[PDB]
């Protein structure tokens, strides 16, 4: 609904970076459901679990089936093959998903959507109001509003919700990112083209040791090497955020640079909730906190009153 | 339609997980028909239908074409492998569907679909109602909604139908997840890459026990590990409730909080059927009930007579 | 459009069921061309056109070729395998969609979709009616509503034809069901995993018998026992109708039950085909008809007229 | 648009057929370009190209690599098949669309939709008409509606133009439903599994003769089998339909049935194509006609006049 | 928008022909990228670059596995193939596309789609006029229509823009009509089932040339044939344009058919560019001019003056 | 939303160029990961690294399985081929969605894109304006108009945002094109059909050289000559643009072609930011500026004032 003016300028980049993370886990994973075979044949010459090396020339026979390559596929795909290749695309995927269902979290849970559902109802009317007109140079109508808007300041005035939760999510969208790079930096060079594996199924085979070849190894090098770069990027906006929102200590709200403006002087600060949930918005454009900078000021009242 | 403050807090988390649910129900039943083959080896050397063990090695050869492989993998596939394995992706998808279905099952039934469509009307009015103003601080029209209101009182007060419904749902979506862990937790072990499969069919191939993998068996612990932890923060859901949905016997209202407030005392409590519907919206939001609080109040209904 | 009081309780399960009945006839069909090949193997020993039976051991070469394993399994499909195996999801489609679309060619008929499309509508707006708030406890234009209603009812009292079409439906939906159960039940021991065929085409391959295997079967011997124990569910749905559609023997209606809480008495019975559609409204919610129960009573016409 | 009414009973059965003709057609195409292959054999023995015939029985080796038989299915599949069974989903294809574009084609040529555009309207309109409530039993505004179909009635009294396009729509589509049977019937049978061909090109395999198979030529004769039936019970609606566009002789209506009823006499007949347009109104709802028989009657424009 | 009058009866023929152009292009795309293989056999015997000639039979063994014969199907489908039979369904694709844009870059460039934005607006309203009812046979707001159009009269008389640009798509769909036929039936002929190959790559196979097959070549000449003839059917529209839009010479308007019917005679031609906007207008429906032959005349301006 | 009007004819053909650049990124995408596979055999015979050359023929036997041939395809694919044939369908997309999302940039960020939301809306009633009708040739809510123009004016007067932003857009998408074609035009020569390797993989194949085959690689040079086509005549649109952007140097407005039709001289050049949001509205259309240029006169706004 009505929350586009609620998102910050850095909480817009981060939208579409959170599903061109989830584009690249899709592209990724039907990629590697489809696909994503390993290739394996045996080193007849080998030197401690290493394929050593060996008129015109000639092939080498193996003497095996199609079933016997099929079967050694399977099991050097599984057990020499590290975890992070085969289900990378997986992982960014449920990963994304809690970058960006955290961010709506904050939205749907009753105890502070219904806060959020009336503070931007409120806002939104009084950006049309012509006696703000006036001010910035039937109104009993207009004197329910400022009842409204006192009596909304009275409701809200009451702690921290959502301003707590707000402030749980850049807490724990900044952890995760510290989280990915402990782990997606540490394991990108598992995956590789060349692996050699060694599984002890001489019983069905005949041979120790396998070569194999991954061919995806380098497909996904390229999408982790540009995912992580897309979440750093990503790290980078929500750094500035808690520079930004514990440098100001917007516990209230800071009208002294428009009481000038209006030199009315009948406006205080709003003590605790109300002020946030305003800041940003300022923060987003700077028009609407001073419209609503006049519903406040009993003489604007007792002028709205006449 | 406007049903979703009908909904409390713990009935919103579940109707996400109640798809992710099925979104790893159809993600591994389309990749369980596309593949989930079978690979199936003989075994030359035996001992009590085991695969016991046995210049340059070489190939061995057992003699036979593709589809001898290819019709001892149905074999090994239909005969030697558990249906848990095979059917898990179609099982999810059943039982997500009555966990789904079972908490809308309570809007259709016209019986008690009819009961919560005017009930929610009448509180969605009188949220918005100037009179509200002046008692938490042309009115013949005001006084039908008073007249409606009593009459929609007399109308539903014989009797539980909807609490008994709803009674119903947290009394099924319980005994679902008891039975959902005591076959899942109990059956996943039988799902695993290797398979031995003896079936005595030498009359064809010539051999008799086969070695055999399953290559999704690796990917189908995965989701299957990752449902259950899925149902059991469901399950935590519905344990609360009951928690909540007896603790409090809401066979009636408790006004008292309010009458204090108000200070009429001409509003007596609803008898049943009338609270419950009541007693979950202000368990969403506590101010639908405040406003609601007023229309019983013969005082107030005199002052609206006024 | 507005149909859904138009639908009794009964009918409601229905429509659903008969969905689930169709997603099991698109997936098993997907799954039956894109797959359900077989795979056969000759034997070589046999006794009366069975398979009878036959240092370490070896396999065992039939010297074919793929084209000859691939030659054999189209003419073991064609011949040697039964029709409801391979048309059954073919077959609950074109059953579905007939118990589907029979239910709403009630609908589409020119000469009853017409009769319901007005009554529906007179019942909508006397639902909403000032005058039945006083019964129940510029009236001129409301007189040509006691007009309309008087000529309505006259226009449609000559004979039942939604009564017919109403009535034939669940006399053709319930002889499907008898029909269902008398081939569907007597043809699914047909389908079965082993199958064994004999064919004649020595002169191709070189062999008379081949034992076969479809590896479907099991998949379709579950969607079938699900199929039909998801049509007596049905079936039963259909059945309390009839005992529900005779027993009341509904040619006319009964206001006897209001015309004691009315206290009018100048309310006659209605003669036919506008009972019965008043009929099931009151079975779907017993509000809609009193109501209605006032708009035929001359006093209250007289007291409307004043 | 509003143009439901315009289509009589039997034009309301064929929108559906026409439908699940085409179902048939894109599902049995998709079936055929995915797959359809033939499979191909060698006859080492023959006599008259015809395969005659021929301790355990061994496999019959003809020495030919997988691309021979590749190569050969091609060509039995090119030259040895009938165009009926390789193109009969292409081909219903083209006619349904004929079949189904002819009935609108009607309704976008705009010598034609701009007349109906127009008369739907005014009927639409004189549906709804407080003074047709009196007849059957501010008016300035109401005479210009009188002079407005006087007008429209004398505007497209010259000739016929929508009686001759729609039927030339039901001339043209008989025929080729009677151009349908004469080559949907006559070569089905030529589609069949068993496949017998003799191609001449021994210098590549080594072979004259080649049995083959068509494994979908059982399911082609179902779709076609079905398909007929399909159009003949379309071909029974169009036949009935002439039966009565020409019985009628509807070059003008006949009011004689209503100046009874109304007793006027004040309205005549209208010429042509007012009442071929009127005709199958009434024919699809006997009441739009006599609402409409009122506003052609002068004493009804007097009554209306004053 | 409403621009439906403003296409010409043949100009609705040609949308829908560059549909069904562009759905054998995807249809013939889809399966030309899926398949559209070639098979290809060494010729053991050979005259000058031809294949000549050559108890039981037995097949022909050349000694190549199947890689070889994959490797050569490529260099013979790369080299040895028309590039119009690889590329004919992205080919008229391109076309269609060009076909199809062209009609519609007349509504997009912002120069143009302006004049035919407001010239259709006010002859739409003129339609529904009360005032042409009495020519044909509070009005200070009517003046201002008359001055409206007569000032946008005066705003587009000067020159022609919509009939330069209306002239350059008739001129230029027909010059490709007229260069599809150069090259599309002077290269129809190239694409043909039976293909010899010889490319010179006797060091990895062994043999010089080799005989070849393109199983969809018969598929081709029939989208080529039916699409040719679809797009002759086009240019057939397209000529009686030219024809039609040229022996008219619609630099201006005639009225004078008209003025003998409404008999005022201060209804001057309009000078360029407003007459054949309403020139095809009349050539669409004739009605929308007669009602628009009013608001022109300086007596119908000075009748509705009064 | 309604910003059609604010983006010039140039920048309305670039929006469709940058869909089909789109279109063959993804159609070259999916063709390139369902195949793009490499053919590859090896060279008994060679001289420095290259395939030099070697009664009826016979075929070369390498003495290779089919693993052999499918692992050196992934090393000869892997290795041995140019990084821009198997990544020029992800890397145009990529370039593609940046000189898309750059356009769109410019309508994102809250900064700018609130000053475009308003002054759009200013100028669509403006144009709607019945004064402007006397000025070309209640009163008091139309000086409210004029005032907010006024405050609007001296509200958006304070320096170039979107002037600064618009510049970098087409300073940021010509060095785009300019990079494009640095590389794209000296890569394409790599792609090719053969393509000859040597991987040094002796000890497992028993080769040294591999002669190989890139099937796609002219359908590759196909899109990649039509992509950077349909990339100059985009850079050819972008270059006009900073011609007509920088000798115009439109940093403010030019009223002076006006000031003689009007005769008013009251209206004065606005300063900066203003002009050049309503500069290419008027070169967009040339009408919505002469109505705009009323509202800035003191004469206009006095005669407004009567
Ligand atoms: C006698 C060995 C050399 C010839 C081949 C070689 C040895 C094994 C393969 C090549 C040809 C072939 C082709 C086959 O079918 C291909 C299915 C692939 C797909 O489904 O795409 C099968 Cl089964 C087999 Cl046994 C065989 C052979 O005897």
């Amino acid at each position: 609904p009505a929350y586009r003016i609620l998102k910050p300028w850095w909480d817009v980049f981060t939208d579409y970076i959170s599903i061109v993370m989830l584009m690249i886990a899709v592209f990724g994973g039907t990629l590697q459901v489809t696909q994503d075979k390993m290739i394996c044949l045996p080193c007849k010459w080998v030197t401690k679990d290493s394929c050593n090396d060996s008129t015109g020339p000639t092939g080498i026979k193996y003497d095996l089936d199609r079933h016997q390559y099929n079967y050694v596929d399977a099991v050097c795909y599984e057990n020499r093959l590290h975890w992070f290749a085969k289900y990378f695309p997986y992982l960014v995927l449920l990963h994304t998903l809690i970058f960006l269902a955290c961010s709506n979290f904050w939205f749907k849970f009753p105890r502070t959507s219904s806060k959020l559902e009336h503070f931007v109802s409120i806002l939104l009317k009084c950006f049309d109001s012509p006696w703000t007109t006036r001010a910035l140079s039937e109104g009993e109508q207009a004197k329910a509003l400022f009842e409204k808007v006192k009596k909304f300041r009275t409701h809200v005035e009451e702690g921290d919700i959502v301003y707590r939760l707000y402030m749980r999510q850049t807490i724990i969208k900044v952890i995760k990112f510290a989280l990915i790079i402990c782990y997606t930096v540490y394991y990108v060079h598992n995956i590789k083209f060349d692996v050699d594996c060694t599984v002890d199924i001489e019983s069905l085979t005949g041979y120790r040791t396998y070569r194999c070849a991954h061919p995806l190894a380098t497909l996904f090098k390229i999408l982790a090497s540009f995912y992580i770069s897309l979440v750093i990027f990503y790290g980078l906006i929500c750094m500035y955020t808690l520079w930004w929102m514990l440098r100001r200590s917007l516990k209230k709200y800071s009208f002294e640079s428009i009481r000038e403006e209006s030199s009315y002087s009948d406006i205080p600060d709003v003590k605790n909730d109300f002020a946030f949930m305003l800041h940003l918005i300022d923060q987003y454009d700077p028009l609407y906190s001073k419209r609503f900078a006049v519903f406040l000021s009993e003489v604007s009242e007792n002028k709205l009153r006449q």
